[PDB]
């Protein structure tokens, strides 16, 4: 597959993932496809059936999601291990309020490049300790 | 430049950082290179100056400091524009006791394939805070 097959598919599933719903966020992955956490403080694996539930539990705290790349130009894609990588700007609406981060996410296409084979996600984990203490504080 | 001068590049980056002194860091960078930190909560700018004055500070408070690339097989390179990205492990022996996490390199190389000439470095950044709180300890 090509460099606009790669990307095209990696932004096929960001627009996906926007709907944000656990059908949704596994529409565009293979059966075997498997979500990694980057960095040891949120380290996480998950296949498709432990992110649709992840999403279910998220959906109860995040009303609407938007990720969006920030600069299409900042664009990493390697043609000859199928990845796109993508800085990305994160905006949420959640029951404490305003969610505003940044994440990096890489995406492994199958070998037709028309699915997500696996996804490396890469956050804000300060602003996720941060996240997490605004959601000790409802009354 | 081929994909394997690109990576070998970025490995000398490495292998010159892993010397840690303010002459290693900075030698395997153009010198109009800039060093960016990814994320919101950790966001900054480093030109080589900078850069070095920074491994200079760290330097008081690592005794030692060793990175290194987990696994060859994460390692990935975009020929077109001439980048690599490194998934590391990195190890310190510090004045609070032991620094031992992980991050994300992204190197855009010179034209000609032997020089850093951009950085991004994505860092776990709850663990940054928690070993500046225990730099707070004093
Ligand atoms: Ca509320
Ligand atoms: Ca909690
Ligand atoms: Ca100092
Ligand atoms: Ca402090």
């Amino acid at each position: 597959p090509t460099r606009e097959d790669l990307v095209a598919t990696a932004k096929l599933f960001i627009a996906k993932y926007n709907e944000f719903t656990p059908e949704s966020i596994i529409s565009v992955r293979t059966p075997n496809s498997v979500s990694h956490r980057l960095f040891p403080t949120r380290n996480a694996t998950r296949n498709i059936g432990e992110s649709m539930e992840a999403c279910a539990n998220a959906k109860e705290v995040f009303k609407s999601l938007t990720v969006s790349v920030i600069d299409d130009n900042d664009t990493i894609v390697d043609e000859r291990t199928r990845k796109v990588v993508f800085y990305l700007a994160s905006r949420g609406d959640t029951i404490v309020g305003e969610w505003k981060s940044e994440c990096i996410f890489i995406f492994q296409m199958s070998e037709d490049g028309k699915l997500v084979d696996r996804i490396w996600a890469g956050f804000d984990t300060a602003y996720m300790d941060e996240f997490e203490s605004r959601l000790d504080g409802i009354t």
